[PDB]
């Protein structure tokens, strides 16, 4: 159908409110089917004072796993990889259960243990403790089976980077490339995403960039620059680097059918139930709004940056917010609402 005027004075209201809980810098850019709304408050950089625009690149963190996704549906497609295939069969030894498949995985449904809880007990000491260190994709699932499985394969929803890591595994495993090539010959080659990059392990940005700034854990407690870091402990699960132009460029030719089969692209968009408003897909998050509508993309959290990147179901109008910020919730719920104002327009 046809989307309400998406609501500038209110986004505007959104990246102000971000900014009086914490953030240094919030923005946001929708791209409403060729009209482009461009709304940008505060800091790139919060000691030199550099303000934050909407172009400037940052790290997707968890939007990632679209891209991951992506290239897994693209191999289903080439007759590569069987959704319901045994990762085991891939990948001989990995998993303690043969019953997981690529589909429980991908829906976040094997009930594999997410080793990130046991990183980040505590924020700003585990950022400290991995920001410089380099990973193999063997070292984080070995992390993650220390602990037993949460539940039955397929059995429940239960969000787990471990799982976008055996995604990154099976990728290189099936195509003998990094995800790095794979990425970019199926993605961002194709869609021309210049702001786009995956660069792991390296910690540099390329480019101008927004700082990310971690919160600490204590009320009160001085921001740490966390912009600089490897990102080893995501990688595949959430190192891409962008910007708010290329991910709606992203999301939009997803949801408009560009990236893979219409077969391909229905399996992606089968709904798990997250929560009463919310649902996850094949490395796709749908979001029901207050006005009815739902939307499709991915939220993304990584030291210092929280994304929220959403289109409409046929990828006419996109929206990609980002606060310069993390492990602030008042910041992340704030930050939901420019979906709101974007999609669902004034009140």
């Amino acid at each position: 159908a046809d989307l309400p005027a998406p609501d500038d004075t209110g986004l505007q209201a959104v990246l102000h409110t971000a900014l009086s809980q914490g953030a240094p810098g919030a923005m946001v850019r929708v791209d409403d089917n060729g009209t482009i709304h461009q709304l940008s408050e505060g800091v790139a950089d919060r000691a030199t004072g550099r303000a934050i625009t909407t172009t400037d690149r940052f790290r997707v963190g968890s939007v990632t796993k679209s891209f991951s996704a992506v290239v897994l549906l693209q191999l289903v497609d080439e007759g590569k990889l069987d959704l319901d295939a045994s990762v085991n069969t891939y990948l001989p030894g990995l998993l303690p259960d043969d019953r997981i498949t690529v589909r429980q995985v991908m829906s976040h449904r094997s009930g594999l243990y997410d080793y990130t809880n046991d990183m980040f007990a505590q924020t700003v000491p585990g950022f400290e403790s991995v920001r410089n260190k380099v990973f193999s994709y063997q070292d984080l699932i070995t992390l993650s089976l220390k602990h037993g499985v949460t539940n039955a394969p397929g059995a429940a929803y239960s969000y787990s980077n471990t799982n976008f890591v055996v995604a990154g595994m099976l990728i290189e495993k099936l195509t003998g490339h990094s995800v790095a090539t794979e990425y970019q010959n199926r993605i961002f080659t194709p869609l021309n995403l210049t702001d786009t990059f995956y660069v792991h392990p390296d910690t540099v940005i390329p480019g101008t960039h927004a700082n990310g700034y971690l919160t600490p854990d204590e009320a009160g407690g001085a921001l740490v620059d966390s912009t600089e870091q490897t990102v080893s402990w995501a990688q595949s699960a959430g190192a891409v680097i962008s910007s708010t132009q290329d991910l709606d460029t992203f999301f939009s030719a997803l949801m408009s059918g560009q990236l893979m089969s219409a077969a391909q692209l229905a399996q992606m968009q089968q709904w798990t139930t997250v929560n009463s408003t919310q649902g996850y897909g094949l490395g796709l998050r749908r979001r029901d709004l207050s006005c009815g509508i739902s939307v499709y993309g991915h939220t993304g959290t990584v030291q210092g940056y929280y994304t929220y990147a959403f289109a409409s179901k046929d990828g006419k109008r996109s929206v990609t917010a980002l606060a310069n910020t993390s492990n602030n919730v008042n910041v992340l719920n704030t930050m939901a609402r420019t979906l709101e104002s974007a999609f669902c327009g004034k009140p």
